[PDB]
């Protein structure tokens, strides 16, 4: 008799999850936004002052998009005129408000259309990139020093990443790294000179008489890649009428032999930088440790302290080689490395030494190292109750590795099984963040004894509202295939009845190192399909999926669109053999890799599925970018992996599609997985005479996420599934 | 008759209409291809010979796409390596084969990738266009003479047409015109330097890693048009030492004022040429008559013989100024003109004299003038039975205009109401060819006493098959709207029953000077929908339709998307009132102009239609080309017609679509109505929250004509209509 969770609810965001986003500023204080004021909180004691009043910048004259405060709290960056580029990149204008004053600084502004800006870690230095060149401001009201002069649109990138690096390597537009002193500005430089361009139409507003052609350097599988150089400049010795001296750091000779990438830049100390490089064949990676020479003003990367990481079974790292966390003195670090068994654990490295010591071990994985002090290392793992889909915060005594405390496990075991954390400087305090399976809970904790201090946000407003709606529930369990556990989740309709036969939607991503079965609380489309349409929405984590060792994750190595595909079919077959699913009403849908697999399934002939929706699918690996594809597939050459590059296309299975109802969707402005991918799927389905359904989305990219397109695609998909399942 | 006409029947060409394609080669002889041999028939004696054996080119080694026999039957052109460009343009390889000797010409072969070749109308000279330049060959085995040197890809076109001229002016790739002598080669030269480029992606075979960007000079409404220059070259005076002196004929001073077009090129005598020119505001045109000046070498156009053709109510001509037909001596001509009551009749022009004399009159129009002799002019009109959708050959005595004989009206009055004709060189014999309402009937005649000579193909084979098929029947009637007659046709299901209530698909095109209500016999998609699905397919010829005089055609002037839309709604509203129509099941669909009108109807909020289909619709006139658009719309400037350009978009009506079910389809390589047009529609619909269906056809142009795409689109549209009308 209660109201149901409707498509409108989802779409108009009727029930919002509350968050508590803070930024640690010291060892003991953080910044937080309350009713549009910026507040400072004291962690120990809970009291707050107003840092920046809401009503300041009422007469500023521009809508303010973000803020950024100098480490040494004298200035604030006001970001405005944000215009998005790709996933991380954007262009904006900037002003500086001088805080120890009433005033915006008016001389020597950061240019309009700046590509990236950063404060140094200490004081108030600024580094920014504008027109692909680096600049440095020692003082907010003084002129900038030009660090680089080679910048050119689409060709040379100084201190920002190009398209593949943004997307596939740094997950960041920025390629600037200040030393912890603020003394040295390290930076990468990318050269896209010979990198082929993907081109596509942008239609824009009606008034645009002629369509624009967007041209983006984008190395497809096997094409010419960008090249990299690394540089470190001394920020303390810049001259106004002498050009700045950038000292280059050369990649290791074992990388310079052929094509390679920069992977990681981590400062170790005031005079030591850590650099990881990875070979185009993502088999082999090297970490270089480089010290600054006070004599020659040069950097020296002693071959003696180089570190190597290879994999016999797949590629290095989860998506890239993991980052090292150095001890205060910089002579040793910790790093997540896959062990002999295939499980990702914490290894202790010493700088001038050759092997590493494993600090954790077991039939589970460390997800990330979050903090390091002289006494403990803090990490997040899925160790608790052997649930790969859970996440908890642990703590190790470094005096003794066997002495391990779980810090979040027993806090709220029913509500809370999916943590992430955020420590203050030197880890005096941490904010725990519970993500499910109950409602998100945010707490603040004190490290000295691990005593809880304060609940920060408990989403009790949402709980009150949710009591009045017929919410679905979540099953998280596993099946056994050829003697191995493989988890799935089920979003079950309210008042579920095990004797009744429900329609089932298989929700797939299934890309490498993915996890679709976890313990987080979500309000999404699947919430609606269960609460209102009584549809079971199922996800399954099969071979190739992450966080359960390399035996599972790498199964897929050099062979995408293979085991991950068969295994979604099997999960389906098996969900079928439980008594509460109507085996005449099983759909499948996914987005991105999700659309590829959905497409490869629908094209398998299993006869298991009635219909499926693919949104923005990869159709052929030679269409996707090089860093991603080659990481799992090698090069598409007859001496490497051409053969399976060809066997694993959506196109090759066109015939089989006559057995199923197919909905194909793609935004026309997809820089990521180009419209071409769906273009070739539809053309091949046409060539064979297979009817299917389509929908392009003008000027939308990979997220199809503009407000109206978001509502449209979900409405469209709701109809298609409702009609596939014969639901009113 | 048990078996029904299937969607498969239309798609697979189960019921072939036979045709009879001859090419006259003198006054008394013609060539015909029967199976794969070339046969010459005698028209006087009926007897025949084999000209060219089918097996003649067995060991040639290229699949021949076409032949062209020279006027003196000495040589044959062989066309292979055919690649289509636009509607008329294409590139090909050519050989010449000496017929007298039985040899291949090896020396000085016409180059690969030729854009156009043509014999002279007499003898065996060749003019061809390669890489945008004109070449001439006196002897098929001799070095060619380079006429022009200025030709540059997408910029300068010598003797061929750019995109707009091809599609909207000459309906040809060719821009060459030999004098009847074979002495003179005249050619136009087009300048696209400043014409903006339409840019779209082409995806090609799967194997193409990166999509290609096709770039085409295409002036949209209001943009910078190409420029035109006209030249004449003396073929007889060419030197292999010196260069070719081309002599320029420039436009009239009344043209050179602003933007203009070279409208028409019609030779008069061996030494006289007629040119028409059209102003950019296409309501003013001018005919220039130009004589060769024996001794000086130039060409001269006396302003005395200049003839003005303008319009007060619309544009000049049907799609252009009509073509002149000269009498042997070349001092006079006949040409169709709108008369003081707005109907299109033949006029007698004497070269030096003011006005012209009308030789035909009445409330019908002459469709075309087909031949001229000393004593008679033959023409085609829709006079018979006061019927605009009919077409009949007539005869007019020149020494007495009141002696009008209908050569065809009575020949087969129930089977044939729609003829076209093909006279011999000097009109001694003509092949009539009728297209309906019954099956196509091809008959030869002698002009002398208009004696019926022979039956050439009568489609008897097809006739028997069809008795075995539950054929639909065509009803071609009219309705009185204001106090005017607007014609409609109706395709009716077999065993039609005037008391049962049928679903109706309103078939629409309705572009200016269109006619969808006629007496043609068609085996098409409307045939299958009526035969198999018992849907009525109606079409209506409302305001803007042609062949009924300017009072109807020009109603739409400076005003597209208004009257021609309101009238289609009206039509269906009337069709509703007729008791055989189920008024909850009316659909509309259309291609090109049709798609725009369908969309505008669907967006009108009339309440009459349940669903529509729109294929490659125009959506906004600023997106379609200048030549066609400004003809009907004027310029998109505030001081001309910008307001109505803006009041007539599909986009602005978007809200209204929540009321109907919309299927919108477009090919991504449509160089004509650019994909852009639907892209902007889709985006409007998304912006306003309206669901609809969509389908793109990748790499298909405006016709969506490739056999797999063609079969695909009608299959897809079938299901759509079937489901809209609740039919299994
Ligand atoms: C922890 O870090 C990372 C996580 C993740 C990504 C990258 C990451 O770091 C580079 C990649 C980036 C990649 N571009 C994404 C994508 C988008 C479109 C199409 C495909 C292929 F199907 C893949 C998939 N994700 C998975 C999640
Ligand atoms: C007897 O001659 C001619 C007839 C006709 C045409 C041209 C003709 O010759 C110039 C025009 C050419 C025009 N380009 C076509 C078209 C194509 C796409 C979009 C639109 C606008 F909606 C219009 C329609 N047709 C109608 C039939
Ligand atoms: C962020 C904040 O409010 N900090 C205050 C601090 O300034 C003050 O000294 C103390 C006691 O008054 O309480 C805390
Ligand atoms: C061969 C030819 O006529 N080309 C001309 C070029 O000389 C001129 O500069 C341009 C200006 O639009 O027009 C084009
Ligand atoms: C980038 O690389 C190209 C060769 O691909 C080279 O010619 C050019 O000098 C390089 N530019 C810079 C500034 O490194
Ligand atoms: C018709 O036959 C006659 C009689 O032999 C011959 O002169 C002539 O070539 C023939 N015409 C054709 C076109 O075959």
């Amino acid at each position: 008799s209660r109201k149901t969770y409707t498509l409108t609810d989802y779409l108009k965001n009727t029930y919002r999850l509350k968050l508590y986003s803070l930024r640690w500023i010291s060892d003991h204080e953080y910044l937080y936004k309350q009713e549009n004021n910026i507040l400072v909180f004291n962690a120990e004691y809970g009291n707050s002052s107003v840092f920046l009043e809401n009503s300041t910048f009422d007469e500023f004259g521009h809508s303010i998009n973000d803020y950024s405060i100098s480490p040494d709290g004298q200035f604030i960056l006001l970001e405005y005129n944000y215009v998005k580029q790709w996933r991380h990149s954007y262009t904006a204008s900037y002003d500086i408000y001088d805080l120890n004053k009433r005033q915006l600084i008016t001389e020597e502004r950061i240019p309009n259309n700046t590509q990236w800006v950063t404060w140094s870690p200490v004081g108030h230095k600024l580094a920014y990139v504008w027109n692909n060149d680096i600049y440095v401001k020692i003082e907010p009201n003084l002129p900038s020093y030009r660090i680089t002069w080679t910048g050119k649109e689409d060709i040379i990138y100084n201190g920002i990443t190009d398209w593949v690096y943004e997307e596939e390597v740094f997950s960041a537009y920025s390629a600037l790294w200040w030393s912890p002193n603020g003394t040295f500005l390290a930076y990468a430089q990318f050269n896209d000179t010979e990198v082929p361009l993907i081109e596509y139409s942008f239609y824009s507003d009606e008034s645009l008489q002629y369509p624009k052609t967007v041209r983006v350097p984008y190395p497809k599988a096997g094409a010419v890649n960008p090249t990299v150089k690394f540089f470190v400049v001394n920020t303390d010795s810049l001259s106004s009428v002498t050009n700045a001296t950038s000292i280059q750091i050369t990649a290791p000779a074992s990388m310079l032999i052929g094509d390679h990438y920069l992977c990681d830049v981590t400062w170790a100390t005031q005079e030591r930088i850590s650099l990881q490089w990875l070979r185009r064949i993502q088999n082999y990676s090297v970490m270089d440790i480089c010290d600054y020479d006070e004599s020659s003003g040069r950097w020296n990367c002693l071959v003696a302290r180089q570190h190597i990481e290879m994999s016999t079974t797949g590629w290095v790292g989860r998506f890239r080689p993991s980052e090292p966390h150095f001890t205060l003195d910089g002579n040793s670090f910790y790093k997540i490395i896959s062990n002999e068994e295939g499980y990702r654990h914490i290894c202790y490295f010493q700088i001038d030494k050759k092997d590493c010591t494993f600090i954790t071990k077991g039939t589970w994985e460390v997800i990330g190292i979050e903090a390091l002090t002289s006494d403990y290392l803090y990490y997040i793992s899925n160790e608790y109750k052997g649930m790969p889909g859970g996440r908890n915060l642990y703590k190790i005594q470094l005096s003794d590795y066997t002495k391990v405390t779980c810090l979040s496990c027993e806090l709220n075991p029913e509500r809370c099984q999916y943590y992430s954390v955020s420590f203050s400087k030197e880890a005096k305090y941490y904010q725990l963040r519970c993500s499910g399976p109950g409602l998100p809970l945010y707490t603040l904790h004190s490290s000295v004894n691990d005593k809880g201090l304060r609940v920060l946000e408990d989403n009790s407003a949402l709980d009150k509202m949710l009591q009045n709606v017929q919410m679905p529930s979540k099953k998280l369990d596993f099946i056994i295939l050829n003697e191995t556990k493989f988890w799935y989740q089920m979003i079950l309709p309210p008042h579920f009845d095990k004797s009744k036969k429900y329609p089932l939607l298989l929700d797939v991503y299934a890309g490498p190192c993915s996890q679709k079965a976890d313990t987080v609380f979500r309000l999404n489309w699947a919430t609606y399909l269960a609460s209102t349409e009584n549809i079971i929405v199922a996800s399954f984590d099969g071979r190739g999926s992450g966080y359960q060792g390399d035996k599972i994750m790498h199964a897929i190595n050099r062979r995408l669109g293979t085991f991950e595909v068969e295994d979604q079919i099997e999960a389906a077959r098996q969900f079928s053999k439980m008594g509460f699913v109507d085996n005449k009403r099983i759909a499948i849908w996914g987005w991105s890799y999700g659309g590829y697999v959905t497409s490869m399934v629908l094209g398998s002939g299993s006869g298991v599925f009635k219909c499926g929706i693919a949104v923005a699918p990869v159709s052929r690996w030679e269409y996707y970018d090089s860093v991603y594809t080659e990481r799992y597939m090698g090069l598409p050459t007859p001496e490497d992996n051409l053969d399976h590059y060809r066997n694993s296309t959506v196109m090759s299975r066109a015939e089989n599609f006559k057995q199923v109802e197919y909905l194909l969707i793609h935004g026309t402005a997809d820089d990521n997985v180009h419209f071409q991918q769906s273009a070739q799927i539809s053309k091949a389905l046409v060539d064979v005479g297979v009817d299917f359904q389509a929908m392009w989305y003008t000027d939308e990219d990979h997220g199809i996420a503009s407000s109206t397109a978001h509502q449209h695609i979900y409405t469209h998909m709701s109809h298609f599934i409702k009609q596939c399942f014969s639901l009113p």
